[PDB]
């Protein structure tokens, strides 16, 4: 049995829980999904092969600068998220979720995720984020992003609508993997 374990670290709110919660819930044969993931096991098939995949969700660590680090040692891969209605949170992938997973996780293959990009297209955040003189996160941004910080890899997805949660969990897979 292959078991690779993930961490999934991002800003506050920004949909780190609900990605994990529709990707649980995608799983066959259909089991309950909790509210939290530390150490939960999801049995996924990437590429013909049956992997086991220990998700642990920092939601609620945020804050806690000294003991979110207990959860990353021995971790296969890390999901790193920011939220596309929010340029605050993407800014805070090199400024602080970075340096802290590359020095606990090194050379741990890093999937830079842009969450919620169904808010990309969305009025209401759109008039939201101008009152701070923002605007939602462009493609090119992440992928630039993702270039700077040396990441495996860069997916958007949306846990609302589900596009591309599927996606983002075979390639974790594959770089935990590889
Ligand atoms: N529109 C939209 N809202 C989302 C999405 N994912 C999460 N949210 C909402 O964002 C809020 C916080 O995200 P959540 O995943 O619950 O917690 P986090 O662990 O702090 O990221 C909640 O109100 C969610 O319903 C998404 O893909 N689209």
């Amino acid at each position: 049995a292959i078991r690779k374990k993930l961490v999934i670290v991002g800003d506050v709110a920004c949909g780190k829980t609900c990605l994990l919660i529709v990707f649980s819930k995608d799983q066959f044969p259909a089991v309950y999904v909790p509210t939290v993931f530390e150490n939960y096991v999801a049995d996924i098939e990437v590429d013909g092969k049956q992997v086991e995949l220990a998700l642990w969700d920092t939601a609620g660590q945020e804050d806690y600068d000294r003991a979110r680090p207990l959860s990353y040692p021995d971790t296969d891969v890390i999901l790193m998220c920011f939220s596309i209605d929010s340029p605050d949170s993407l800014e805070n992938i090199p400024e602080k979720w970075t340096p802290e997973v590359k020095h606990f996780c090194p050379n741990v293959p890093i999937i830079l995720v842009g969450n919620k990009k169904d808010l990309r297209n969305d009025e209401h955040t759109a008039r939201e984020l101008a009152k701070m003189k923002q605007e939602p996160v462009k493609p090119a941004e992440g992928r630039d992003m993702a270039n700077r910080i040396g990441a495996f890899g860069y997916m958007e997805c949306s846990a609302k609508t589900k596009d591309g949660v599927r996606e983002v969990f075979e390639m974790a897979t594959r770089a935990a993997l590889q």
